[PDB]
Formats: C-alpha cells, sequence, structure tokens
C-alpha cells in the first residue's frame, strides 16, 4: 500500500495474508474472508502454484511479525480460479480457496459481506484498500498491514487513463487524480472495502495498475458484485 498508515489491530478482521511455503515460506497475496471456509482472492495470484498444498492462509494477523513456526495456518484444500480467467489486466481476477478446516469468527477474524446487485447504484464514499504489500514500485513486504482510503472514479474516468486497455464493467478502479494512494506488489487480492450506512461491503479485489500510485494511474479492481453469483456456484456443494 502506497501513501496509508499503520491499520488498528482487528481494524480489517476479514483480511488474510496467503502464503506460499516454497521455496521458503514468505507472504504471497493478501485475501476476503467470506465465509466459514472460503477466501476470496485474486486469480492472477496463484501462477507458478501447482498444488494448494504449498499454500497457508493466515488470519487475525496485524504484523508479519506474528507469523512463526509455531504459528496456527489454515491448509488450503483447493484453489478455484475463474474459468475465463487468462491474466489480471484482461479481468476475471478472481479465486476461491477452500480451506481444509472451517474458521472460528472472533472480533479478530470475521467474514465481510459481498456487495447486493441492488447496490450498484450505491455511492460509495468511504472505501479503503489494505494490505502488506510495497509503499512503493522497489520495496518490500511490509510488516504491519497498511490501510489507505481512496475514492472510486467512474469507469469511464478509468478508461481515460488506461488507454490500450480494456476497462469492463467487470472492473472497477480508485485512486487519486494526483495519485499518492494505491495499492502495490503484495496487495493483490486484496479486498477494496467500502462503507455504506455503516455496513462494510467487499467491493473490490486488488488486481492491477501501471506502476503504484502514480498520478492519472488509479488502480483496477476486480469488480465483485459482479461475480456474486459465481461465488454462489462455486461455494454450494
Ligand atoms: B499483486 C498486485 C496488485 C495490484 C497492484 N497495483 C499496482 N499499482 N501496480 C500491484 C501488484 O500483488 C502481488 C502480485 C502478484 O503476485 O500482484
Amino acid at each position: 500500500i502506497v501513501g496509508g498508515t499503520a491499520s488498528v489491530r482487528g481494524e480489517w478482521p476479514w483480511q488474510v495474508t496467503l502464503h506460499t511455503t516454497s521455496p521458503t515460506q514468505r507472504h504471497l497475496c493478501g485475501g476476503s474472508i467470506i465465509g466459514n471456509q472460503w477466501i476470496l482472492t485474486a486469480a492472477h495470484c496463484f501462477y507458478g502454484v501447482e498444488s494448494p498444498k504449498i499454500l497457508r492462509v493466515y488470519s487475525g494477523i496485524l504484523n508479519q511479525a506474528e507469523i512463526a513456526e509455531d504459528t496456527s495456518f489454515f491448509g488450503v484444500q483447493e484453489i478455484i480460479i475463474h474459468d475465463q480467467y487468462k491474466m489480471a489486466e484482461s479481468g476475471y481476477d478472481i479465486a476461491l480457496l477452500k480451506l481444509e478446516t472451517t474458521v472460528n469468527y472472533a472480533d479478530s477474524q470475521r467474514p465481510i459481506s459481498l456487495p447486493s446487485k441492488g447496490d450498484r447504484n450505491v455511492i460509495y464514499t468511504d472505501c479503503w484498500v489494505t494490505g502488506w504489500g510495497y509503499r512503493k514500485l522497489r520495496d518490500k513486504i511490509q510488516n504491519t498491514l497498511q490501510k489507505a482510503k481512496i475514492p472510486l472514479v467512474t469507469n469511464e474516468e478509468c478508461q481515460k487513463r488506461y488507454r490500450g486497455h480494456k476497462i469492463t464493467h467487470k472492473m472497477i478502479c480508485a485512486g487519486y487524480r494526483e495519485g499518492g494512494k494505491d495499492a502495490c506488489k503484495g496487495d493483490s487480492g486484496g479486498p477494496l472495502s467500502c462503507k455504506h450506512n455503516e455496513v462494510w461491503h467487499l467491493v473490490g479485489i486488488t488486481s492491477w495498475g501501471e506502476g503504484c500510485a502514480q498520478r492519472e494511474r488509479p488502480g483496477v479492481y476486480t469488480n465483485v458484485v459482479e461475480y456474486v453469483d459465481w461465488i454462489l456456484e462455486k461455494t454450494q456443494a
């Protein structure tokens, strides 16, 4: 996260840090708890990932330092990638992780509500992006979870900032016309939480952008509401 600040412990209880144990354990991507056994994240996050066995999901984490060899985690039973996904920039950058065990909800770890179709006309004026990603373009995974408030921008405006790209309605952008605040490497799969009527909603999934926090280059996120049907179908037994 560029231009953000340290999060308060338990401030984003749905945020998880997805680690890979290969070659050595390290933060790979962000993710959001949306169900007792389900993490919603970005598809492109599993590039070069041949098996879910090397994945470890940690919930209730503020600082990466909290994660040690003796720290409990959730194993991943299955990685579900949208069959239409090819690459982040083309869209469909969404994936579900079915955990091997169920998450016991608490103030430190609970699910975030998915947006409803009857909310696409809703004007989110309080949206935040979070994660342990880079603070700049050339940096490293941050220890403390960072947060940054960022305004959503119309798709028409976003398309203007991304000539050469096709910003579809299945994407949603957010950022400052002057930049300064935005997601970066490591924040992928992270949630773009928005607050309406004081009820947190998972509006987007951190996906891509040109550089990080550059002026006139809004972050591009997966427009979650466009995938509620997909999510329901993939989560049902
Ligand atoms: B992601 C990721 C997601 C979004 C952005 N945003 C910008 N401004 N470039 C950068 C990086 O984080 C992990 C990586 C793939 O493993 O992509």
